[PDB]
Parts: structure tokens; sequence; C-alpha cells
């Protein structure tokens, strides 16, 4: 059976292997907001292929394996932690509800916060004390972070050369057959906020949030200016 | 001036102390629910002292000082960190809409939550990341954590040879003039869920909260409890 999440479609391929398919399906607000955009599987996936290449070159573990064609990834397949790891170097979104500090607010260092995927609690924010409770060891949270503090750093610097601020995104992570952590998941304009270095906009999913003009446009742009050249879906 | 809170007033003395006075006023839901209970600030004050008499012969630094009669403390007047620290060792209150755990789980340890005091925000959980945002240190934050845990064993090993059972527990903190870190406001039933041993119902606040019987009743039963007297007011 093939798993179908709101974004993407996981289809086992054996024992160790998944295929990550991309949708262009979007969703926010925890679903009530909903829409398709062409080609955003495509963008998505293929923007998620260059992050995780970079990643791994900078010694980062993570599930990628291969391409499948298309809006499909090969991926490793992990026994998951049940977390979101967002990691935050400018401040937006959520975040201006827990700091009274204004969008766009510059950290003098990253936040990392740790959420609990959990559909029947809207994926509340935990502490180490709660991953304990959960299963997840201190060492395990302490190895989550300092991977998610290097992941951090590595794209943050290599989007600023591009003229991006890389201002927050969110990681998810699981175990692999010996045990060792790798990052998983995507890293795409769904999961991560992007503006632009010289006007501030965004070129990431909050333009579907908060309809800031046209989604597909904006991935297009991130894209182009990561890639050098314009996508061919 | 005096400082006029939602449960005590705050007289200043001089330049290092205080009168913290408790009053009948009782506050839940984040203010929406009111009422007042006679002798509720008598029970209050004299179950402070004798928690903050009982934490300082185990050396925990308190604010406490002294009485000054009725349902007054004189107590050192210190630089406050914005936080409540929540203790919590049995699954209740706010604890059940972040882990799928029924009430009444005992936890396999302490847990403990950092809530950002800030009233716009309505005092938001926050981790180590947000309080580094805020001024406060990670060795800082590290022995507030420390302190709660040992007031914790403290607390909750004095109570249980009292048939009762230590659920959670909220503190404050502040420095002193050398900076050290002092363990400030109160130790009540206020701040504290206190369930039977025996019966494993609710001899504190919940009893206002929930509508679940005589809150001076209760708050008696905890003080007949503990000192072996019948309260005087
Ligand atoms: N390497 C992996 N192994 C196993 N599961 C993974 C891996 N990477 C991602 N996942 C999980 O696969 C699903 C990806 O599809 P998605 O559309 O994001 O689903 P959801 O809407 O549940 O987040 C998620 O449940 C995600 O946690
Ligand atoms: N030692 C202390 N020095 C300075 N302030 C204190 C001390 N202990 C408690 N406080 C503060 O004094 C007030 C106590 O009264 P309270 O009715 O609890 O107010 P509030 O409704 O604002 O919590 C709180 O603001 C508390 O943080
Ligand atoms: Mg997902
Ligand atoms: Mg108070």
């Amino acid at each position: 059976e093939v798993y179908e999440g709101k974004a993407k479609k996981m289809i086992p391929i054996d024992d160790d292997k998944l295929i990550m398919e991309f949708k262009d399906d979007a969703t926010a607000f925890d679903g009530t907001k909903k829409a398709r955009f062409k080609g955003k599987g495509w963008l998505n996936a293929q923007l998620s292929v260059i992050f995780f290449k970079l990643l791994e070159e900078h010694g980062i573990k993570t599930h990628f394996i291969g391409v499948a064609g298309g809006n499909r990834l090969i991926v490793e397949k992990l026994d998951m932690y049940p977390l979101e790891v967002v990691v935050r170097n400018v401040v937006a979104g959520s975040l201006k509800k827990r700091l009274p500090l204004p969008e766009g607010y510059e950290l003098p260092e990253p936040i990392v916060e740790l959420y609990y995927k959990n559909d029947e609690l809207h994926d509340p924010m935990i502490n180490y004390y709660h991953a304990k409770v959960l299963g997840i060891s201190l060492d395990e949270i302490k190895k989550i972070e300092e991977i998610a503090l290097k992941v951090n750093e590595i794209l943050k610097d290599y989007l600023a050369k591009k003229g991006i601020i890389l201002v927050d995104f969110k990681l998810e992570f699981g175990k692999d057959k010996n045990g060792d952590i790798v990052l998983a998941d995507e890293i795409s304009p769904d999961t991560c906020r992007f503006w632009d270095a010289k006007t501030k906009r965004s070129l990431d999913k909050d333009v579907f949030r908060f309809d800031k003009g046209d989604l597909i446009e904006a991935y297009k742009e991130i894209y182009e200016r990561i890639t050098g050249e314009k996508p061919e879906f």
C-alpha cells in the first residue's frame, strides 16, 4: 500500500527503500485552506534534491538515494521520530505569537523548536522532557538539534550567496538500521521561509498562505535563482 | 506604590524588602472565572511559609524573610525572571493537551516546562532558545531547572508522608544582589496540584476551576493534614 500525505505519496520499493512522490496539492492552516498548483510537485522535488545533495557533500546524513524521474525521489526507509524540528533565523510565522518581536526581527542566534507530530493534539510544541516521555533520549534530542543547526549554517550561507534569506525551515528525522539519525522528508519552499535579500518579499508557501501573489511564479523564481536555469517541468 | 496582582499585593518596605500580602480573591482560566473565598489568603500565606521554611532547611535559597502577621510575609526584593517554571509528576491540566496521556498517568520522571510571563501573548510555553533571546543564559536556565527539580523531590517526599500526591506545581525565580537565583512568589494550593493519596481527589485550586466542591474546605484539609492543627484564621 502507498501512503498518501497532504503533499507527497510514499511508495514502498523493498525492505529499505521508498519512493517519495511530490504532489501538486498545497494545504495551509492545518488543512483548512487548499488548492492545487500545476508544477508545484516538480519544483519541490527538484529543490529537495539540490538541498539534499548539498547537505550530503557537507557530511549531513540524509535519506536521499536517487531520482525516479519527474516528481519522485528514491529515499531510504527510516524509523521516523514523531517530530517536526523548526530552525528560525528571522522572526516570522508562529514565533510572533511566542516572543513579543516584530516580523523581520533578526535573531542574534538561531532558535530550534521541537513539535510533537500528532493530529489529535495539533502538533504542539514540546521540550526535552516531553520528548523523553515520548521515548526520545536527551542524547538523541541533542544530536538532532546539532544536525539541524549545522543544516541551518550550510543552507543559509548557500542561499545568501544567491540573494535569499533563509528565514526559518522545518525538518524531520528518523533512525536507519545502524541507529544513526538521518535527515528525512523534504526541503522546499513548502517547508522553508525564503525572503528576497533586496526586497524582503516571500518566495515560499507564505505566498499561498496569505495570498501574497502567484505561488508557482514565486517557487519558479527560487528554482531559477538557485539553479541558474528556467524550470522545464 | 503597592503592586496589586490577581492574588497578592506587594508592599515595598525599603531597598531590599517587600511585604507579600495574600488576598482572598481567586481567578481561573486566565481571569475569566472569579470569586472570593474568606480565609483563602490566610491559608495560602501560612502554607507558603511552611513550604519556604521546609525548603530553606534543605538549602534551597528562597525570598522568605519573615511574617508580618495575618496574610503578610516579609520577602527579599528580587530582580524577577519573566518565567513560570512548572514541574509535573502526574499528568493533569494543560499537559493532557500536549501529550496523549490520561489524567492521573504517573510520569516515569518529572517534566519541567518553562512559560514566558506575558499577558499580551497569554504566557506561552518556551524552550531554552527562546529564553536566550529573552536575555536568560543557558547556565541560568540550567540552574533554575536544577533548583525546581530539587524543590520537587523535597515537597513530593514531604507531602507523600502526609498522604498527599504532589501532581504538579508552578514556581517563579529572581536574582538577588549577589546574582544568585532565588525562589520567589508563593507555594500554595493556588499554585500546586495536590491529590489525596487514597482517593485521588483534588485538594487545590482545581476545586474552584471545575466546581469540584468547597474550596475553603479543601484548602483547610491541606492545612490540617500538613500542620496537624485546625486553622485559626
Ligand atoms: N525516509 C522516510 N522514511 C519513512 N517515512 C518518511 C521518510 N521521509 C518522510 N517520511 C514520512 O512520509 C510522509 C511524507 O508525505 P507528506 O505528504 O509530507 O505526509 P504528511 O501530510 O503526513 O506530512 C510523512 O508522513 C513523513 O513524516
Ligand atoms: N521576591 C520578589 N520580588 C519581586 N517580585 C516578586 C517576588 N515574588 C513575587 N513577585 C512578583 O509579585 C507579584 C505577586 O502577586 P500576584 O498576585 O501573584 O501578581 P500576578 O497576578 O501579576 O501574578 C507577581 O508579579 C510576582 O511575579
Ligand atoms: Mg508533511
Ligand atoms: Mg501570580
